[PDB]
């Protein structure tokens, strides 16, 4: 009967999204791609290794069922090497390249029982490259299944609109942070990027912008729910964030989070930037507000 | 004969705890639970992970015990398919289902040896996917497996209470650090929490508070057995510390330890709050104070 | 339909360099060699280690070669005990040491059907232990496997040269970035080498060289094409960079590009040096320049 | 033909130490012990993860023979169980336990071919335990294997006395540091240990010593070579460092360094103390001095 950890015991956690989850998944920054990253496109040696990318990322279902095809289309080759014209292997239950198949299958994946007849040398030989390919492929199969596991999910970067409301008598600006996986020790720093007036990009096109500040008073270690805020009225660039500004220079405001996950420590990050016009007035200032009296924290979109 | 490594030929080690070895382990922050986070309960589609979540702490026991009912259960499975109506796979030495099951364990674990007869090519599919799934699936344990062993222990959070006693003439603040692995190489870090006189909370609530002061005289490099400690007396929020105004807010004293393991490093973190009670007067100033005469490192509860 | 996501729709991205594909691999600082480094060249004991980076590196095609290599030199070392002198395991198909080759592939790899003769106990243990070697190697072999897919590849370093040209009204440095591989989250430091006048290296040779400058106004987080660039007019040993004065010492200009991938998190740095005649005049401000109308984004080499 | 790569086709590499190699290892802070760390020996509990630590380091040779050890000892367990009691399972060509043995390891390990005989079911449970505990042993088998692949090993920390020498005037201290093994990125950090006058150890006892000095116009990273140095003139602890004030203090130089491998990216860190007696004098100062005329690089030690 802890505090927060009785919490599990309360109503259905499904407020994230129960009914979106039978819609499509948030593919904008993620959309089914053979490339990387849109930039990352212009390498063409990488169709290689295009394919491991794409056995990274989808993979759920579609891993099983590629390694599947893979295993049929494989298996398929051998069956025709079967039929290349040494001393046939039969003697199987079915007659033809069925019975090769059958007997296949288990070399190319583990090892054949009553199949006793590598009767021809040729024959041998051919199965046996086949026993060589089919553990290896084992291996690799393995090995990506591990990679894929190793790789980890950062749905920390969530995706909320910015809003600029006053607080302590300063303009600031607040961002929603995601509690989505295991978020306990994350850090975060804020860069924007804003276009000069007399930014006809000849020279130092898109001034990089150091905005420290969203995380400056904000430093987050008790992560299980905070929100980031920069001021506007110290000298920043934001002081002149009028929303005419804004629009003419290509305003992005960008902000990171990264930190480890008290689970196998690795440092994941999360990139997300919203548009100018994807900051809020003040307006938004009522926030969530928790429903439930007392202090409480609920999940709710 | 080295000065400390001749140190584990002397008496049991045991006094870090005997006895409770036999009760049931400190399950406080870490009580069996599906729940990652009391937080990450709110995300719902989790459920798939939990399970990777649940797979990765009580394992050591536990895993293979699941291990062998999902052997079980999913080997049962199987022989039900034996019974789809096909051909029935027959002329093992227990007739029946028993049968089946005495050659399906053989297929979905390794590949069975004089159980010869994929007589029918309905029977042979469904052995062929068994056969499939079954590899697939020791893959999938052996990840998980190594998994396990990548997550490291971080006994290094210890437990032990604030202590406040005067040193130097100033007033400071002192935390016992942990030895309990390999603990070589870390830093530290300190967060606190306070809620300001006037923080109805209904603007910055729980104002963050940067406490680098524990750390910062005390950047714990020879970590075989390192204390933190601050300084009250300088410019801090802990001058104004005393217990009432300390009760008042929800005081929490909050402290990181983390870096490399010497062994295949990781990062290592720790996290580890004390609550505003949970200071100690200067009465605890006795310390452990070595019982054994002359400079030597003991280590007892 | 998004903005740059539409991108890969377009023409081939053969740009790169379609024809070097044929051409050897830029083998400059990543020669075949049996050294891990130049220097690294004096540890002697390194021999069997040096077979482990020898596996790392080249493995693409080499590896599965010397892999069988191996299988068939450890295969046949196992034909030879058979050869031993204790009853021969015969009845294989072929006679003769042909035969013995035939069956210990099974052993050596995965595990014998038919070749049910472990009819003598000398042969029996030459069998087993051949049995144990081959799955630890099989172990080996996949370790080795998932290491080099755990090793990242850093195209990142690229290789342009230094172009010194003024920048809003002050002498600047330029340095062209790589986005060969997911580059998404890069971060960079700039270092120098510079040779005092006095320098006969007697004292303190090799004088060490900060130069955050390229860096500094550069920070790059929008890391999907920055360029660094320092400034020559602040107070920086690069005011005197005059080219004979570079020519005298050995002006060497190193950046280091290093940071997440939003893959399996690993920093991935990078490490590229340019000798000062690698610096070129202010001549080559014409950059890539654009050729399609508007703001694209174009990768030509 | 390059400048430095062209080096390995040089006389033998052999001078860091040919003859020692058939002496034992330098075992100094790394001695056979079952302890991870003098200060771990507290821990009781770690008795079972001991053997973790232990077949982590010595494992070259060993863990193969452990692995060996462990196979014979099982599988006897087995060869017990199958006298059990139940009805025995015979018919194998060695009568008697032998027998048992030798179809066993092909159950312990992958499966057996012509041992067809599980008659019993009492026979078959028990086999079929042994399956599932082999191919259990082989994920952990393998899993340990990759593990130790994963620790690197850091030769890095070398061993040398510390050369208090002056350097530009001002009295100076250097360090050697070492390129044993792929060292190419590594930066260092310097710490010291001194005790006050009156450091009757009653309060602050050891007063921890910032001495970024070392590294502070060392800064490393052209690291093919590189020593570490500190200034003692200015304001720093070393100015009263006169050898017999070190004497009476437990004075302690401490020097880490650690970086990127190149090689998959590790954060590989070395620690090595020395002793206020290791310090020598100026005398020191002639150094390794190059035999080979004109600027060559040479590691003998």
């Amino acid at each position: 009967m802890n505090v927060d950890p009785f919490s599990p015991h309360s109503s259905d956690s499904f407020a994230q999204a129960a009914s979106p989850a039978r819609k499509p998944p948030r593919g904008g920054r993620r959309i089914w791609s053979g490339t990387r990253e849109v930039i990352a496109y212009g390498m063409p040696a990488s169709v290689w290794r295009d394919l491991y990318y794409w056995a990274l990322k989808v993979s759920w279902p579609v891993f099983f069922a590629s390694l599947a095809a893979l295993f049929v289309v494989n298996n398929t080759l051998f069956a025709l090497l079967y039929q290349l014209g040494d001393a046939p292997i039969a003697n199987q239950s079915p007659p033809g390249f069925v019975g090769a198949f059958f007997f296949s299958v288990e070399t190319l994946a583990t090892v054949g029982y009553g199949d006793m007849h590598p009767q021809t040398v040729y024959a041998h030989a051919i199965a046996t490259l086949e026993c060589f390919v089919g553990m290896s492929g084992i291996a690799l199969s393995t090995g990506l299944v591990f990679a894929r596991f190793a790789r980890p999910r950062a749905k920390i970067m969530f995706a909320r609109h910015a809003i600029v409301r006053p607080f302590n008598g300063r303009m600031t600006l607040m961002v929603r942070a995601a509690n989505a996986r295991q978020n306990v020790i994350a850090e975060a720093r804020a860069k924007m990027r804003l276009m000069r007036r007399e930014h006809s990009s000849e020279g130092y096109s898109l001034m990089k912008i150091h905005d420290l500040k969203l995380v400056r008073n904000e430093h987050p270690i008790f992560l299980l729910g905070w929100n980031m805020m920069h001021v506007i009225d110290e000298s920043s660039p934001l002081f002149g964030e009028t929303p005419e500004s804004l629009a003419e220079g290509r305003a992005m405001l960008l902000v990171m989070i990264e930190g480890s996950d008290e689970t196998t420590a690795q440092v994941m990050q999360a990139r997300h930037a919203w548009e100018h016009d994807d900051i809020r007035w003040h307006h938004r200032y009522v926030d969530l507000m928790s429903d439930v009296d007392g202090m409480t924290h609920i999940d709710y979109t």
